[PDB]
């Protein structure tokens, strides 16, 4: 039972829109919208969406496995050893939001301050005392973004596991000698840094020049969660505001995926005529290049929707019906929709590129979709007696229970914590996502003008 | 009754070290250490101090007035009009942590997200609707550190008030024409940006080449809070750990100020021999250049304590008794004291340069001294019925009460909030200062191995 299984189960349910059934549905944590900072929905004039892992949620572990296989095949084709071909994706190893340290080849789970919560070299979990050889203060400098790479997205799950696989492989293969910062193979030295760059380049290649998109599209049911409730929610949003799409992907892929997401024998609800996905949006923008999009962005272009190619030149004209934009900046959306940032609720899955950057750079209201929350709530609920025991105790009893708690989620523990310690991801969700949920669909269960409320915060001296 | 009056009152009290009197004293908010993140004092091996506004707390409003007069005199001497000479410091205008917008000439009080809480152009407080002409989203981009200057320290109070004075003066003087981004004087255009740079340069000059230090030292009782309890606390810290000083000031000034702070007819307690201030520190470091100090720093130098000049060359030797260092980096302290960052509690008043940077860059434990908390607690306590009314209501009743609440603190409101909205300063204290208090002296009231406890934080879905 993966998190995507939970999501597809809820996707298969039709919307009962009776005002009392709606209120009772959003009782269950799976269907709730969680609130970090208060948000009056009545004040939202534009709803903005990301596509990948927001509107288009890819099924797990099938899609991660596909990305993993194609990345591995790319590395073998550029010269990596044949043994890579015997790796197989394991969804129980990676948790999202890990930090790869390119100096020492470790995956790290850290808190908001760079304190080490978990350290794995290959599949070898480094316990407290031994991590002090490499991390004397059990701490990393987060501002050292050249050394440390944060694996923010579900697209990073395959490389998270692959990095550990590769480190495990070269360490244990007797054709290589292990050094502090990489591997010797006779007269060739491969640093963990160049190994990571090869993996990163290979993932990029698979997305950009490889066959991931082609393979996805030739089996959409296998790879993509589909929900009849999506057209209904979008169409209700359009009744009270403007709706826009801003994706880092290209038009041709967006068009294939979005057509699939709206492919039902009806429109917003059963019995209504089907309408093209594009009709649900006041503005469609592809090749966004987020987060640069929230800074200077790039030159605004117009897509030729017939050929899927860009028209030559910068687009200088106004918003017209049926136009599709490419590139531009968040100011494009504001200018064209007549919107200020706080009038916008932007719904995304990328904590850095969608959420943190739109908040800091533009003062947009934010909604973070966390697909794994589907499963994480189940574990949180039915394993709460473990956490409660931990909360009670607050020494090597603490270490044992922290471990058992964590193991329930996988080898790298919960997305949100290690025992009583919150992860960097958890703190960034709290700091930057005004609202969050397992799915944006949970907005369907809240009335037109709901007021999401979070308690006022007091400083220690104010209590 | 200024905040420094409150502090000097407590300074005049002798330490009653009876274990029950200590426990009862730290009941009162004035004498408490507040806790943002848990800290086991037993784990602290080195206590580090800043000098200015930490150990040496300058009396208010006398010291701010002195800085203000000397800055004004510097501006007049470089060509600013004679009318500046009739300005007089007003301690009721500035609150610390305001943001000067160099584009439009406004002082802004903002929250952690760049949302506008207060906007003053000169002495003209811009209400909601009118701020939208210049701030369409009632929001500033905090990452635009070229446009926005955050007035973090008590040293910035004189320029905070002076900036408002200057904008008020040129606006109302008919020899100048007001434009969006500054003032016309015939064929001369002075932008608010160049005006701010002149003020900034003039403050720097007063500190570096002017007579502020000379004037301070020729009247120390007038300008500097003195406390018999300081030698006692330092000497108790030295019993269980190492103690160090890291100041951005120069040796000669540090030596004058520190001699004064320890000038009592006794040592740690009445009846004990007086000892030189330097004897209380295992390591003394001047010209620190914080926050650069917490990055690459500068070359480590040795002070010639006879002449007050630097010895020629980089100091390559070991920690020796009686040596005084200059420049260097935070790694100097760790290497010389055999300390890891989490073994260090660093006590400072600069939220950015002492606290935020030592936390993020080095994983130091942090203690923020907030001198105004002395007065702010009094207002918080005896005006709590106003805040409580506000908390109850949570529309133009909200606006009225927010205003009346704020006015109790001064024209720019509390350091920590505007009504129910927390300031950027408040959020940075919570995020970056593990402990905080009105004075570092409050540590005297806590046992050798106290455990400061903050409640574990839960995400909305975890509650
Ligand atoms: N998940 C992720 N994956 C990959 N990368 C990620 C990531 N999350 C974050 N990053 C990037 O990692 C680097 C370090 O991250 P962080 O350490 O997270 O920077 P921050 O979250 O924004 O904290 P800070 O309180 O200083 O920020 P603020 O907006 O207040 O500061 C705004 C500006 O004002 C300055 N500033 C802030 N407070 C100040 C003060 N009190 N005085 C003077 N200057 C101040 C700051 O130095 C800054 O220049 C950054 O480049 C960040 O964008
Ligand atoms: N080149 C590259 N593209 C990525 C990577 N991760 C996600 N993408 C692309 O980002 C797009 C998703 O954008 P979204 O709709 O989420 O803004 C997809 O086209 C996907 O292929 C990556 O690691 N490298
Ligand atoms: N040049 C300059 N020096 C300052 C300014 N503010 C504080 N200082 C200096 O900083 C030193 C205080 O450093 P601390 O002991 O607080 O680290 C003092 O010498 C003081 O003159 C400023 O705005 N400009
Ligand atoms: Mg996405
Ligand atoms: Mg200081």
């Amino acid at each position: 039972t993966s998190w995507s299984d939970r999501l597809q189960n809820a996707a298969d349910m039709p919307a009962n829109m009776d005002k009392h059934a709606l209120k009772k549905y959003r009782r269950e944590a799976y269907h709730r919208v969680f609130v970090n900072r208060s948000l009056a929905m009545e004040k939202i004039k534009c709803f903005g969406f990301n596509m990948d892992y927001t509107l288009a949620v890819y099924k797990s572990p099938e899609y991660e496995s596909l990305g993993f296989e194609l990345t591995v095949e790319r590395l073998v084709s550029i010269g990596y050893p044949q043994e890579l071909l015997s790796f197989a994706y394991d969804s129980t190893f990676p948790t999202r939001g890990l930090v790869f340290d390119t100096l020492y080849g470790n995956l790290l789970k850290v808190d908001a301050y760079g304190n080490l919560l978990v350290c794995a070299h290959g599949f070898n979990f480094i316990r407290g005392p031994e991590t002090r050889e490499q991390y004397p203060n059990k701490f990393i400098q987060r501002d050292d973004t050249e050394r440390f790479y944060i694996l923010n997205t579900l697209f990073n799950l395959p490389e998270t596991y692959l990095l550990a696989c590769l480190v495990d492989f070269f360490t244990n293969c007797p054709r290589y000698t292990s050094c502090e910062t990489g591997f010797k193979d006779g007269d060739l030295f491969m640093s963990y840094r160049s190994m990571f760059q090869d993996v990163r380049d290979a993932v990029d290649w698979v997305h950009y020049k490889g066959s991931l998109k082609e393979k996805t599209v030739e089996n959409l049911e296998k790879y993509v969660v589909k929900d009849g409730k999506l057209p209904l929610l979008l169409s209700r949003m359009k009744e009270v505001g403007k709706v826009f799409l801003a994706t880092n992907s290209d038009y041709k892929y967006t068009d294939k995926i979005m057509t699939y997401l709206f492919d039902f024998p009806h429109g917003p609800k059963p019995g209504s005529s089907h309408r093209p996905w594009q009709s649900y949006f006041d503005l469609i923008l592809v090749d966004a290049r987020k987060p640069l999009f929230f800074g200077e962005g790039t030159v605004l272009r117009q897509v030729d929707t017939k050929t899927g190619k860009l028209k030559i030149g910068t687009y200088t004209g106004p918003l017209q019906h049926g136009i599709v934009y490419s590139g531009g900046s968040s100011d494009t959306i504001c200018d064209l929709l007549g919107a200020k940032g706080k009038d916008i609720l932007y719904i995304g899955d990328h904590i850095f590129g969608d959420i943190l950057k739109s908040k800091k750079r533009q003062g947009w209201r934010t909604f973070l979709v966390i697909p794994e929350l589907a499963q994480e709530l189940h574990v949180w609920t039915d394993k709460s007696s473990l956490f409660e025991e931990l909360q009670s105790l607050d020494q090597r009893r603490i270490k044992k229970v922290t471990h058992d708690m964590d193991m329930c989620y996988g080898m790298m523990g919960s997305l949100f914590r290690s025992g009583s310690r919150q992860t960097l991801f958890a703190s960034q969700v709290m700091r930057y996502a005004d609202l969050y949920a397992a799915s944006f669909i949970n907005l369907l269960y809240y009335p037109f003008s709901y007021l999401f409320r979070a308690a006022h915060v007091l400083m220690p001296h104010e209590s």
